[PDB]
C-alpha cells in the first residue's frame, strides 16, 4: 500500500478503472469534448499501470485527491472554458479539492438527450461498441454530477447488457425500449432519492435523519441488537454527510469501509447478506443497501412491557431521551416491516409527546397508559387510503384509473399548470400500478418509496413558480406530516371557472393516428381543461361528457374522411355538453 492508484487499480480491474475515472472527470470539467476525456482516462490509466509495476515510482505515493486534482489542473483550456474554477489551481493540498466542489454546477445548461432510433443504436453499438458506451456514459455523467460514479456505472451495464439481448432479436425495437425506459425510470427514480436524502439532511437536521435511518435499520436487520444498530446509524449518518457534500473519493472510502464493517459482523446483523458479501469491492455497498429484509426473532415480547406498563419508564426516559425514543423505534420498526418508515416515526414522535406531559404529572403510569391505543388512528389512516386506492385501480385500468385522479387532483389545486397537472396523474397511476401488485404486508412501504420522490419533485417544482400556499404549506410542512398534508388537501370552493375557449375543446382526424401515449395525453389535457371550466361538474356529468366523447372519435375515426365529422360531430358535442352541463 505504498501507492493508492495501484491499489484501487488492482482492486477495481483495468475496464471498472477506466470507467470511473471517465465519469469522475465528466462529473468535473462536464463542459470538456468527449475525446478530451478520454485522452485523460488513457494518461490516467498508463500512469496507474505505472504505479502497478513499481510502487515507489515517481508521483505513486501522492494521494488520489492530489493525483486527481492535479491531472485537472492540467487542462489547457480551463481557464477560458470554466474561467473562475481555474483559480482552485492556484490553492493548496485540501483547500484545492474543496475549490473544485464548489464550482461543480449542478443541474447544468446541456441540451436535452436526445434518444436515437433502434436502427442506428445498435448499428453504432456493433461498428464500436465501446465508444459508443463509454461515449453516452460521458454523456449521463456530465448532466449528474453528484450521481455516485459506481452506481452510475451499475445502470450503464444493464444498458450494455440490453442492447446486447435486443439488437439481436426479429423485433429490436420490441425488445429494446421497454427496458431502455424501465431504466430511464429507474435512473431518475435514483437520482431523485439521492437529492432527497440530501435535502431531508441539510433541511431537517441529523436528529431527524437519524430516527429515519433507525426506523430503517431495524426493519431491515430485526435480529441486530440496539448497539448495532446504533453503531450503523452512526456511520451511515456520517457516509451520508460527506457523498452528499459531493467528494467521490471521500465518500467511495466511507462506503468500503461499512461494507466491510457490516461484512464481517455478517451474523452479528442479518442472515441475508451472504450475497452481497460474497460480490466484488465494486458492488458490495451497493448491494447491501438494497438487500432484503430479515425475518424477526418471531420470539419478541411485548412493547408494552417495556414501554407502557412497567414503571421506570420516565426513569429511562429522562436518563437519556433520545436513546430511549431510539430504542422504540428499533424495537416497533422491527416489529413492523410493513409499516412506513414515516408512519414509525409518526408513533414515536406521538410516543415522545405523550411522555413529555406524562412524566411531568402526579400519576405518570395512569397517563401514559392509554398510549398504544392514540396509534391506532395513525395507523389506519395510511392503511385505509391504500385500500380504497388498489381496490379503485383493480376495477378502472392504469389509464382510467389516471383519470380518477385527474379529476380529483384538478378539482383540490386548479391553479396549477395543466401539463403538470397530466404529470402528476400519470406518475401517481404508475404508483398505483408498481404497488397494488403487492399483498398488503409490502404495500405501505411500496407507496412511502415512490410518493416521496413524486410529492418532492412536485414541491421543487412549486419552489420556482408558487401556484398556492396550501401547495406551500405541506411543501415546507414536517417531512413526516407531508403526504397527510397533501391528504387533507380539500376542493377549491373559492377558484374561479376558466372561461370557456373553442379552440381547447377544439379536435382533429390527427387523434386518430397519434400513439397510444399521445392519444391519452389529449384526451387527457382536455379532461383537465374541463374541470377548469366547470369545476362544479359531477363525477356522473363528467362520466356522461366523456363517454359522449368517446364514441365520438370512434364514429369520427373509424369515419370515412374524418376532418368533417370531426368538426361536425364535434360542435355538436360542445353544444350538446356545454347545456348538458349548463
Ligand atoms: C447509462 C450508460 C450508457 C448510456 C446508454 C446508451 C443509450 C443512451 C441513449 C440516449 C437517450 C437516453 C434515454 O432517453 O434513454
Ligand atoms: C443510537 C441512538 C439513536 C437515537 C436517534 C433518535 C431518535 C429519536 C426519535 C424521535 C421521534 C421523532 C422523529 C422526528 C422526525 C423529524 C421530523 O419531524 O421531520
Ligand atoms: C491520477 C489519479 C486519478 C484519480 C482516479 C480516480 C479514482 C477513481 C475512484 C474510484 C472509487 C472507488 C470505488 C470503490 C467502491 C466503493 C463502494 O463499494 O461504494
Ligand atoms: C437503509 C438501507 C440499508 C443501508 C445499508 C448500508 C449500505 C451502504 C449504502 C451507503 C449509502
Ligand atoms: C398504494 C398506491 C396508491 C396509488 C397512488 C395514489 C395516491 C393516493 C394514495 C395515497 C395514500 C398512500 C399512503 C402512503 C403511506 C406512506 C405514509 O405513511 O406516509
Ligand atoms: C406548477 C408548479 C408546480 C406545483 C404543482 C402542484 C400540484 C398539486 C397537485 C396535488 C397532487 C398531490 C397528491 C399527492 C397524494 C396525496 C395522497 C392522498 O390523496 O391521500
Ligand atoms: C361547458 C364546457 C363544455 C365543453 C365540452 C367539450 C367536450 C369535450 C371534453 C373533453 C373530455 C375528454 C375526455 C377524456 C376521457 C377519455 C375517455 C376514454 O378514452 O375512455
Amino acid at each position: 500500500h505504498k501507492s493508492e492508484v495501484a491499489h484501487r487499480f488492482k482492486d477495481l480491474g483495468e475496464e471498472n478503472f477506466k470507467a470511473l475515472v471517465l465519469i469522475a472527470f465528466a462529473q468535473y470539467l462536464q463542459q470538456c469534448p468527449f475525446e478530451d476525456h478520454v485522452k485523460l482516462v488513457n494518461e490516467v490509466t498508463e500512469f496507474a499501470k505505472t504505479c502497478v509495476a513499481d510502487e515507489s515510482a515517481e508521483n505513486c505515493d501522492k494521494s488520489l485527491h492530489t493525483l486527481f486534482g492535479d491531472k485537472l489542473c492540467t487542462v489547457a483550456t480551463l481557464r477560458e472554458t470554466y474561467g473562475e474554477m481555474a483559480d482552485c489551481c492556484a490553492k493548496q493540498e485540501p483547500e484545492r479539492n474543496e475549490c473544485f466542489l464548489q464550482h461543480k454546477d449542478d443541474n447544468p445548461n446541456l441540451p436535452r438527450l436526445v434518444r436515437p432510433e433502434v436502427d442506428v443504436m445498435c448499428t453504432a453499438f456493433h461498428d464500436n461498441e465501446e465508444t459508443f458506451l463509454k461515449k453516452y456514459l460521458y454523456e449521463i455523467a456530465r448532466r449528474h454530477p453528484y450521481f455516485y460514479a459506481p452506481e452510475l456505472l451499475f445502470f450503464a451495464k444493464r444498458y450494455k447488457a440490453a442492447f446486447t439481448e435486443c439488437c439481436q432479436a426479429a423485433d429490436k425495437a420490441a425488445c429494446l425500449l421497454p427496458k431502455l425506459d424501465e431504466l430511464r425510470d429507474e435512473g431518475k427514480a435514483s437520482s431523485a432519492k439521492q437529492r432527497l436524502k440530501c435535502a431531508s439532511l441539510q433541511k431537517f437536521g441529523e436528529r431527524a435523519f437519524k430516527a429515519w435511518a433507525v426506523a430503517r435499520l431495524s426493519q431491515r436487520f430485526p435480529k441486530a441488537e440496539f448497539a448495532e444498530v446504533s453503531k450503523l446509524v452512526t456511520d451511515l449518518t456520517k457516509v451520508h454527510t460527506e457523498c452528499c457534500h459531493g467528494d467521490l473519493l471521500e465518500c467511495a472510502d466511507d462506503r468500503a469501509d461499512l461494507a466491510k464493517y457490516i461484512c464481517e459482523n455478517q451474523d452479528s446483523i442479518s442472515s441475508k447478506l451472504k450475497e452481497c458479501c460474497e460480490k466484488p469491492l465494486l458492488e458490495k455497498s451497493h448491494c447491501i443497501a438494497e438487500v432484503e429484509n430479515d425475518e424477526m426473532p418471531a420470539d419478541l415480547p411485548s412493547l408494552a412491557a417495556d414501554f407502557v406498563e412497567s414503571k421506570d419508564v420516565c426513569k429511562n426516559y429522562a436518563e437519556a431521551k433520545d436513546v430511549f425514543l431510539g430504542m422504540f423505534l428499533y424495537e416497533y420498526a422491527r416489529r413492523h416491516p410493513d409499516y412506513s418508515v414515516v408512519l414509525l416515526l409518526r408513533l414515536a414522535k406521538t410516543y415522545e409527546t405523550t411522555l413529555e406531559k406524562c412524566c411531568a404529572a402526579a400519576d405518570p403510569h395512569e397517563c401514559y397508559a392509554k398510549v398504544f391505543d392514540e396509534f391506532k388512528p395513525l395507523v389506519e389512516e395510511p392503511q385505509n387510503l391504500i385500500k380504497q386506492n388498489c381496490e379503485l385501480f383493480e376495477q378502472l385500468g392504469e389509464y382510467k384509473f389516471q383519470n380518477a385522479l385527474l379529476v380529483r387532483y384538478t378539482k383540490k389545486v386548479p391553479q396549477v399548470s395543466t401539463p403538470t397537472l397530466v404529470e402528476v396523474s400519470r406518475n401517481l397511476g404508475k404508483v398505483g400500478s408498481k404497488c397494488c401488485k403487492h399483498p398488503e404486508a409490502k404495500r405501505m412501504p411500496c407507496a412511502e418509496d415512490y410518493l416521496s420522490v413524486v410529492l418532492n419533485q412536485l414541491c421543487v417544482l412549486h419552489e420556482k413558480t408558487p401556484v398556492s400556499d396550501r401547495v406551500t404549506k405541506c411543501c415546507t410542512e414536517s417531512l413526516v406530516n407531508r403526504r397527510p398534508c397533501f391528504s387533507a388537501l380539500e376542493v377549491d370552493e373559492t377558484y374561479v371557472p376558466k372561461e370557456f375557449n373553442a379552440e381547447t375543446f377544439t379536435f382533429h382526424a390527427d387523434i386518430c393516428t397519434l400513439s397510444e401515449k399521445e392519444r391519452q395525453i389529449k384526451k387527457q389535457t382536455a379532461l383537465v381543461e374541463l374541470v377548469k371550466h366547470k369545476p362544479k361538474a359531477t363525477k356522473e356529468q363528467l362520466k356522461a361528457v366523456m363517454d359522449d366523447f368517446a364514441a365520438f372519435v370512434e364514429k369520427c375515426c373509424k369515419a370515412d374522411d374524418k376532418e368533417t365529422c370531426f368538426a361536425e360531430e364535434g360542435k355538436k358535442l360542445v353544444a350538446a355538453s356545454q347545456a348538458a352541463l349548463g
